[PDB]
Formats: C-alpha cells, sequence, structure tokens
C-alpha cells in the first residue's frame, strides 16, 4: 500500500479492540488517541507545550493494527483534535517516504 | 531517496537560491516557510488550527529544489519556528508514503 498525498493520509487503525480514524504525520513524532480507554497500566507525559503542554497519558507496547498491519508499540492517551500516527509507529510498520 | 522515519525528515530544500533545511510532513496541507524575500506578487492567507489564525504571504509557483528534485509550487512565507514541507509539495515530486 502505498500512498500518494494529494488527499490527506488518513487510515484507519484498529486499537482497544474498536476501530478509528487516523493521519500518518511525519512531522509528528508520537502518536496522539482521541480519548480511548485502555487496560493496565500508564505514566503519565506532556507534548505540545506551544502555549502549555498538554498532559496526556503514555501506554507502552500497546497492540494496534494499521492496514491489515498489526502491530504493537507505545501510544498516548487524552485530548486530540483528531487521531494521529507518528513516527513512533510508523517506523514499526515499516512505513517510508520515497521519492 | 528512502527515508526511514527512525528520526525527523529533515531535508535540505535550496529555494530562493538560499539553502534551508526543512522538515517532511505529512501532516501539513501546505508548505510555511520562516520569512525569507521572494519577488513576485503575493495574497494574503491563514493558517494554524487554534487560538487564532496566522496571517503570512503565499506566493505562487516557486522554484525551489528539495533533495535535488527541482520543481514549482505555492510556497507561504511568515512565522513559523520550522520550515515545513506540507503536501503541496510532496505530490509535486512525487513522494509518498509505504509499507
Ligand atoms: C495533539 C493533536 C491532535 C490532533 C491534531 C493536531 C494538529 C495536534 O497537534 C498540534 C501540533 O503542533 N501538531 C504537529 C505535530 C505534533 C503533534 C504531537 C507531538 C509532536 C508533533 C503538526 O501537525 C502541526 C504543528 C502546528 C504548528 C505549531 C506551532 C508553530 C507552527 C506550527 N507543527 C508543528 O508543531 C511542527 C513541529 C512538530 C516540527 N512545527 C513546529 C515549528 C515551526 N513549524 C512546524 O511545522
Amino acid at each position: 500500500p502505498q500512498i500518494t498525498l494529494w488527499q490527506r493520509p488518513i487510515v484507519t487503525i484498529k486499537i482497544g479492540g474498536q476501530l478509528k480514524e487516523a493521519l500518518l504525520n511525519t512531522g509528528a513524532d508520537d502518536t496522539v488517541l482521541e480519548e480511548v480507554n485502555l487496560p493496565g497500566r500508564w505514566k503519565p507525559k506532556l507534548i505540545g507545550g506551544i502555549g502549555g503542554f498538554v498532559k496526556v497519558r503514555q501506554y507502552d507496547q500497546v497492540p494496534i493494527e494499521i492496514c491489515g498491519h498489526k502491530v504493537i508499540g507505545t501510544v498516548l492517551v487524552g485530548p486530540t483534535p483528531a487521531n494521529v500516527i507518528g513516527r513512533n509507529l510508523m517506523t514499526q510498520i515499516g512505513c517510508t517516504l520515497n521519492f
């Protein structure tokens, strides 16, 4: 699956059992998903900080699938304008930039 | 040239007969650059997704070169803690995402 960017690269991930929309952001380095509940333990983490850091939850080693791409990776949780895949999960599904 | 993402995709471009470094951002619809005179006319444009827009200048059909691919597209110039290469140009040079 190769993906021109003429349209914004939104994909469907399966995560938490449930399925959701997300954006493959090479510009984003960590992965935030709108509010979701996941099991077991986590540790707080700040991100953003242009005008404040938002505080979110850090879950590590989480099962997620992206495009039949079953992967497992660190996944922040809490407020987000929208689900965002970042470089953290992309490397583990093996995404590259290609021209 | 295939750019894994363990790292921020920061490539050098040559816009303006100057040389800049800039980040490869599929998360970004446009290409915004840190002020840099350019000839030509301009339209004002707003960007920024929250607590205000950002006003900045739109130029069109500009010559830039990205990792040695020379190409033509709209580029926005003004206030951004960072150069940003967003999809507009990535299509132009024919970069994709793969996995
Ligand atoms: C949390 C969240 C949920 C949903 C959607 C969005 C847009 C959300 O995140 C906010 C955010 O800054 N997202 C970025 C990626 C992101 C999200 C979470 C963790 C890490 C990164 C990116 O996409 C947009 C954002 C906008 C920007 C903010 C400040 C000044 C100018 C531009 N751009 C930037 O931050 C980039 C950085 C990351 C190299 N940026 C900074 C310097 C100048 N130019 C530039 O392009």
